């Protein structure tokens, strides 16, 4: 797998920040900042050769959208998917929650095209709308997939908050194989990981039997002294002091955590699609 360039991931975050500033300060469902975010991500994917689909749904009286991107080729009967929600709450730009996951998945998709990668399994990436209203977009996607297509899913990897300013490195403890894949990558960097315990888009998939996994760097919970010992940062302070707040801006990102988790996302996607 390629090393994902941190500068490219940060460039997507800068674009999402500008989009929020030009649209009222947020990228929330039913507000113009959300569709403008979908348009930026879709244009990058279309230029890289993906087949993109906009899925529309209505929630709370407003139109929301999921963006699905398929990389042509691979085994149509074994699909590996990775996703991240693209909406923010209305109080701010949602740069760590969840511009961080959205940008990492987008740069991983672009890396597949730049590398000329031809996976054994078919790759599909998704950016979900309305996660902050109760996983509405990912529930819409799973509820609308015919059982024949659901059975072709080999796994779903979720990235929601991966650049927290006072980070922890948490790996989901769902499918054992996906979990091991992420844990082995962090072991190679000598960065310890803990099981995720602190409610995101992998839930609809998990509920119907699709293997799931993912990464998380923490939100409102307080980092303990033992955790500050193994990862640095500040004990006694939240992992993300700007969770769902107006200060979840470009300055609410820890570059090391964002780089590590973006590289881990690419490693898992390359490993599991072989
Ligand atoms: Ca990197
Ligand atoms: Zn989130
Ligand atoms: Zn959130």
């Amino acid at each position: 797998a390629p090393d994902i360039p941190l500068a490219n991931v940060k460039a997507h975050l800068t674009q999402l920040s500008t989009i929020a500033a030009n649209n009222g300060g947020n990228r929330a469902h039913g507000r113009p900042g959300y569709k403008a975010s979908v348009d930026y991500v879709k244009a990058k994917l279309d230029a890289a050769g993906y087949t993109t689909t906009l899925q529309q749904f209505t929630s709370g009286g407003a139109t929301g959208y999921n963006l699905i991107a398929n990389w042509p080729g691979g085994d149509p009967n074994k699909v590996l998917m990775a996703g991240a929600h693209l909406d923010s709450v209305s109080s701010g730009a949602g740069i760590n929650d969840n511009g961080s996951g959205s940008a990492a998945v987008l740069e991983t998709a672009l890396a597949v095209s730049r590398a000329g990668y031809q996976p054994d399994k078919h790759l599909r990436f998704a950016w979900w709308g309305a996660e902050e209203l109760g996983l509405i977009g990912s529930k819409f996607y799973v509820n609308n997939l015919p059982s024949a297509d659901r059975s072709k899913l080999a796994g779903y990897l979720n990235f929601d908050m991966i650049g927290s300013p006072n980070p922890g490195y948490f790996v989901y403890d769902d499918d054992p194989v996906i979990e091991k894949t992420f844990k082995n990558y962090f072991a190679g960097l000598n960065v310890p990981t803990e099981i995720e315990t602190e409610r995101s888009d992998h839930a609809p998939f998990k509920n119907v039997g699709v293997p799931v996994g993912g990464l998380f760097t923490g939100a409102g919970y307080t980092k303990s002294a033992a955790q500050a010992q193994k990862w640095g940062g500040t004990a006694g302070q939240a992992f993300d002091r700007c969770y769902h707040s107006s200060c979840d801006s470009l300055s609410n990102i820890n570059d090391t955590a964002l780089d590590r988790n973006s590289d881990a996302a690419a490693h898992a996607i390359w490993t599991l699609s072989s």
